[PDB]
């Protein structure tokens, strides 16, 4: 039996009781009428929503294996064709994921640590910021390049020069699909597959954007094979190629070319625009909160100095900086509804039964914005992650990366990118606004699955 919920009108479902824009405000309202777990209908498709720490925890952690599905829609299945990590399921998923996770360990790619790659990029990021000569600017693009190049460095064993035309079309391609797939219209075309017919241009752009990206990665994969020194791998590409080698027999093992390309594109789709939006939302909060930025700057000076680049080891000695990054991700609420999951078999959830393959929506926003764990959860305040002695206070409610079996495969890489970029940036500049701070609003715009920070101009003042 499915959990209770609003009464569905026949073919459209609950689609009229939901605010397609702030779709998370609607769910929150239902929880007030139907409790922790409830069910809504997107057309003829059922979606069971889990709202609250208890529910979210129970579902993703405790009954994890059953909820370690993943959500797939008409569109995404068409794009990825079931390959990779994000979209794949079952034996394909576990097989790929595990390899990816080990390869994505700081020293899981060879002699050159992932950290070293980020650091190089942190320096490069800083240099481009110098070139703005302290003039006002929109950090969207520049900040965007850093993360995307990180994945590039991690996937192709060499960063791109911010001006390489190959780096730019590739990056603007991922930024396009992201932008499109983050449109509320995809949330209506997935539940009504006929509407795809009304967007031939958009539809065409996405398919052409996917074709050229895959097609590019293929060539890129081949030029790594013809220079493959199996003794010591260079990057994620070599590592996967070596794995494919010992599958000479297997011929079902998911370690083939078709999965390689797909898994790579997944590192780009999941690890680029996400970090980008957070560094973006991060600077904006640091800009709006000078006192906070000072203290971070005060810790950087003490623990790191004004000469060496910041590294991950400094984090354990910079409690306040840790809490700023944490509070950045929390406030940020990047993915409010989390990514859609699905149950592996018919599952029982406290008095209810969810048939194998039902769409699962764990509400991350509800955990992160918990009234008691973080008093006054709507205001930015690093104190949510600090104890009365200024020490870092870890939270079980810290779920910006989701929880359970399907937790972000790049959690390490993401937190690394956020800490290193932001600290290095603050180490070299001060943040001046193109107006008063009181004229600066940090309220997000959630016109989609990924909430975005508002457009803003910032001045990087080195001192
Ligand atoms: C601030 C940065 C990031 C945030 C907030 C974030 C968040 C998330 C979230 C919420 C999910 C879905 C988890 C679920 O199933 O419920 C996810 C999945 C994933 N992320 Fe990230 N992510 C970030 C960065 C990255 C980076 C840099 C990479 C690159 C390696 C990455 C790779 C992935 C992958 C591969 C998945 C799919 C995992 C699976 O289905 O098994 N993420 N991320
Ligand atoms: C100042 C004028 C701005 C123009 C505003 C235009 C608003 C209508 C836009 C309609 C866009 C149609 C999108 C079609 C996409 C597709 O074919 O896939």
């Amino acid at each position: 039996k499915l959990p209770p919920g609003p009464t569905p009108l026949p073919i459209i479902g609950n689609m009229l009781q939901i605010d397609v824009k702030d779709i998370c405000k609607s769910f929150t309202n239902f929880s007030k009428v139907y409790g922790p777990v409830f069910t809504v209908y997107f057309g003829m498709n059922p979606i069971v929503v889990f709202h609250g720490y208890e529910a979210v925890k129970e579902a993703l952690i405790d009954n994890g294996e059953e909820f370690s599905g993943r959500g797939n829609s008409p569109i995404s299945q068409r794009i990825t064709k079931g390959l990779g990590i994000i979209s794949s399921n079952g034996k394909r998923w576990k097989e790929i994921r595990r390899f990816s996770l080990t390869t994505l360990r700081n020293f899981g790619m060879g002699k050159r640590s992932i950290e070293d790659r980020v650091q190089e990029e942190a320096h490069c990021l800083v240099e481009e910021l110098r070139k703005t000569k302290a003039s006002p600017c929109d950090p969207t693009f520049i900040l965007g390049c850093a993360p995307c190049n990180v994945i590039c460095s991690v996937v192709f064993q060499k960063r791109f020069d911010y001006k390489d035309q190959n780096f730019l079309t590739l990056m603007k391609r991922f930024n396009e699909n992201f932008r499109i797939l983050n449109s509320p219209w995809i949330q209506v075309c997935n539940n009504f597959p006929l509407l795809i017919d009304c967007f031939p241009g958009t539809h065409n752009k996405v398919l052409k954007n996917v074709a050229l990206t895959r097609s590019y990665i293929r060539e890129k994969v081949k030029e790594h094979q013809a220079s493959l020194d199996v003794n010591n791998p260079r990057d994620f590409i070599d590592c996967f190629l070596i794995k494919m080698e010992q599958e000479k027999d297997n011929q079902k093992s998911e370690f083939n070319i078709e999965n390689l390309v797909g898994t790579v594109a997944d590192l780009f789709v999941a690890g680029t625009e996400t970090t980008s939006t957070t560094l973006r939302y991060g600077l904006l909060l640091l800009l709006k909160h000078p006192e906070v930025t000072a203290k971070v700057q005060e810790e950087i000076d003490h623990v790191i100095g004004r000469h060496r680049s910041p590294c991950m080891q400094d984090r354990s000695h910079m409690p306040y900086t840790d809490a700023v990054v944490h509070e950045i991700q929390r406030y940020s609420d990047l993915v409010p509804t989390g990514v859609p999951h699905a149950v592996t078999t018919d599952t029982k959830f406290r008095n209810y039964l969810i048939p194998k393959g039902t769409t699962i929506m764990a509400l991350l926003t509800s955990v992160l914005h918990d009234d008691k764990e973080f008093p006054n959860p709507n205001i930015f305040d690093p104190g949510h992650f600090l104890d009365k002695n200024g020490n870092f206070k870890k939270s079980d409610y810290f779920m910006p990366f989701s929880a359970g079996k399907r937790i972000c495969a790049g959690e390490g890489l993401a937190r690394m990118e956020l800490f290193l970029f932001l600290t290095t940036i603050l180490q070299n500049f001060n943040l001046k606004s193109v107006d008063d701070l009181k004229n600066l609003n940090t309220t997000a715009v959630t016109k989609g699955i990924v909430s975005l920070p508002p457009s803003y101009q910032i001045c990087f003042i080195p001192v």
